[PDB]
């Protein structure tokens, strides 16, 4: 599934993205656009053997099992390819545990690159929600 920008902000606030540890709706919103253009279905390798899954490209280095990714954990206790439905439960659940970790967004290096610090209120400007 592809969302729309003030249709993901809907589901996001619905399943209690909203202001969870403090990021406002356009941190979140913003992310998944760097992150997935909004794409559930986005799957991006990375360099380490791991793969980013979702329209916040959880890693499997860390959070979900995909079965290839030699020493890592499954924190979020889901197979990789739940981070792929349209129904976006499973990535919200697991989102909440990563920027739980520590580090808030940071988690996300696209969020720090280019939602961090901007104007990120612009995300969710004109959506009825
Ligand atoms: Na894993």
């Amino acid at each position: 599934k592809v969302f729309g920008r003030c249709e993901l902000a809907a589901a996001m606030k619905r399943h209690g993205l909203d202001n969870y540890r403090g990021y406002s709706l356009g941190n979140w919103v913003c992310a998944a656009k760097f992150e997935s253009n909004f794409n559930t279905q986005a799957t991006n390798r990375n360099t380490d053997g791991s793969t980013d899954y979702g329209i916040l490209q959880i890693n499997s280095r860390w959070w979900c099992n995909d079965g290839r990714t030699p020493g890592s954990r499954n924190l979020c206790n889901i197979p990789c390819s739940a981070l792929l439905s349209s129904d976006i439960t499973a990535s919200v659940n697991c989102a909440k545990k990563i920027v739980s970790d520590g580090n808030g967004m940071n988690a996300w290096v696209a969020w720090r690159n280019r939602c961090k610090g901007t104007d990120v209120q612009a995300w969710i400007r004109g959506c009825r929600l």
